[PDB]
């Protein structure tokens, strides 16, 4: 039939994993509010009723810990036991150092400043959207951005932080691109009060998060609709449960498309080519399919630490261009300048723009300068 | 020009055990091995935190078993290598806290609506991509060479990456040569330089790399920190989960985003994802595919997969259609029976929290079933 099914995830502010995330992104917020040039490597735990930061900061900054945690907890909405967590009364903990002096070492000048680690990144764009994202990640996303914004305007006052969600799109192929035909289940599980019942949840959930997300054109009258699936879900969040920073890197990024090298975004400053490599990478496969390129794109890069060009650089186009491979790698080549240097530098990664990224995605929002479009040249 | 025109690169990374990450995934799946021995129906999930001196435990465990957490940590770490405070962690000393939540106590359905990936390719013996099973022995030759005192200089964390240089062939890959290797591995404060960057290259990647791969333009990056004398917990935070690409493909196939150790079997995402590999892997191996992705599909509260689809990037005689029809007589994918099948009650997930979880013949899931069809 050359017919398929694909699935992707998406989890809200309040979920332990991206409480972590978000927390570890405030922490670098902080610093380079401060010192543009602070080095950050901020894990963050959360579990119980605790808090727990540990790695790696070299800054001239004076960060206070505790209020930036306990603000953050408050911005996603934990502040009361009857929700499972509450930022005045929770335990912080803190294990942060120097970053390592023989890391420092392996000086020298801006444009061949040394990737602090190896690693490979993936880069990946789809014409499938105008986000140039796969639909189901693009709507897995929304859906939660919907439920967040519900919440805290007021008019679903029931809602609480913690919540995920799962789009199953069925998608037709075409000499390498994807075409989504359907949506063919929703799945929906967020955090609620005591007192809302439960189908007058399941009804809100449609009429006021789907219908308001997801375009009709994708909506039939067999789409399954798994809305509240585990009944109640009055306590969410760290309570009887363990969230680390890094563990929804699939749902950061492609959520499931493309490919992933392994590496984590948030707490990590533009010096780790994990983050700045992989906004890079996305900035280039996007740039060439809204270029008119191509229609699919997976570029990936690869590194060294204390090395400034990249080790490797690879396209697929999934064939879905009329030029080789070889010359769209020469395009990249002749646009783009991969060291890590010059990406801080061309994406301005210096700002202090990060706690934004560590929920609802790092790809696919106008917001920021890795979605937007190089003009090529060639 | 013609050699660039029909090529490609791919690189992929593998780290050692003293890695902080994976320390905590082998101990992580240490704790999960230690219930499984008296509780085989064991509930787990547990995360682990390294930090300088610093052993966290944290999660939810449903278990009848009683496990003495500070000999099953500090044996971890021992049998990893850190033993002394002049290489920057020691099991004697560290700091363990535990703050684990335990509890005391087939048609089961997926919890999760969920896409589970597997992969396998002909171009290694152990059908897995050249690049992924080199780095992952790279790190291993590493730790042996260290453990029986060839290289006594050598410490616990180490990390390694290989880019393979490949033609395509039918929809199948085929590794040409080694493009690119690095290698960065933690080391004591006596040896020199020169003296590690020539054992690297003559008696591990020579010992390791088959000498086919390796030519006169081959590029090596040879401890490129210049220095790697802090490593392990207190040059770096690690956390459970976080080389989830190291432990399956290295970059090929696809991911669906769950990490694997630290949870017991009845996590569909673990088993589920040792099944789709086991299910690739006898396609190949039954020359069914040269290639192939197995992509399947679970709907909530459903046992049976929703829908499973077969990628085999044209390397196969029969069809889409045909190839499912063969899965399906041959293979239950159902989770409950995945674990029969698997036998995946046994404590034998501590070795997998190394060196990949697949490619290696001491797994259930990496036995190919012979098809009947
Ligand atoms: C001519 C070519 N070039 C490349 N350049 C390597 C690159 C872009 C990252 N890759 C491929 C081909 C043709 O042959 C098959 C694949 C091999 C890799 N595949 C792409 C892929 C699929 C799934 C997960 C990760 C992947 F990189 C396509
Ligand atoms: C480079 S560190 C990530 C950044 C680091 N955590 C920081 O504080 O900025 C990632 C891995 O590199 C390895 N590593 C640590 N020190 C190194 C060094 N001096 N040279 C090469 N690799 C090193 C460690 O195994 C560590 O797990």
């Amino acid at each position: 039939e050359g017919t398929f099914l694909f699935t992707s995830e998406s989890v809200g502010e309040g979920h332990p994993d991206k409480i972590c995330d978000q927390i570890s992104d405030a922490v670098l917020d902080a610093h380079l509010q401060q010192d543009p040039d602070a080095k950050v490597a901020c894990e963050t735990v959360a579990k119980t009723g605790m808090i727990l930061l540990a790695g790696e900061i070299t800054s001239r900054a004076a960060v206070d810990y505790q209020k930036v945690v306990r603000e953050a907890v408050k911005h996603i909405g934990y502040d009361d036991s009857s929700k499972g967590f509450d930022y005045k009364t929770c335990n912080v903990l803190v294990a942060l150092e120097q970053q390592s002096p023989d890391i420092a070492q392996g000086d020298r000048n801006e444009e061949d400043i040394g990737a602090g680690d190896q690693g490979l990144m993936f880069g990946y764009a789809t014409d499938e959207t105008e986000e140039c994202m796969p639909l189901t990640i693009v709507l897995a996303h929304k859906l939660n951005a919907k439920l967040a914004e519900l919440r805290r305007n007021g008019t679903l006052p029931w809602l609480r932080p913690d919540s995920k969600t799962q789009v199953t799109v069925q998608y037709m192929q075409d000499r390498g691109a994807v075409l989504p035909i359907r949506v063919h289940t929703i799945v929906i599980s967020v955090q609620h009060d005591e007192e809302v019942c439960l189908d007058e949840m399941r009804d809100a959930l449609k009429e006021k998060v789907i219908k308001a997300v997801v375009p009709a054109k994708y909506l039939d009258e067999d789409t399954i609709y798994h809305l509240q699936p585990s009944g109640r879900f009055v306590i969410g969040g760290p309570q009887g449960d363990a969230g680390l920073t890094g563990r929804k890197i699939i749902v950061d990024t492609y959520g499931g498309w493309g490919a992933h090298g392994g590496g984590a975004f948030s707490g990590k400053d533009y010096t780790k080519v994990d983050r700045s490599a992989a906004y890079a990478a996305r900035w280039v496969a996007k740039s060439l399919v809204k270029g008119g390129l191509c229609r699919r794109v997976l570029v990936q890069v690869s590194y060294a630490i204390g090395v400034s060009h990249p080790l490797s650089i690879s396209i697929f186009h999934y064939g879905t261009s009329q030029k080789s491979e070889r010359e769209l790698l020469e395009i990249v080549k002749k646009n783009f300048d991969l060291r890590p240097g010059v990406i801080v530098r061309d994406l301005d990664l210096k700002k202090p723009i990060y706690q934004r990224t560590a929920a609802y995605g790092h790809f696919g929002r106008d917001s920021f300068p890795w979605e937007v479009p190089k003009k090529l040249k060639y």
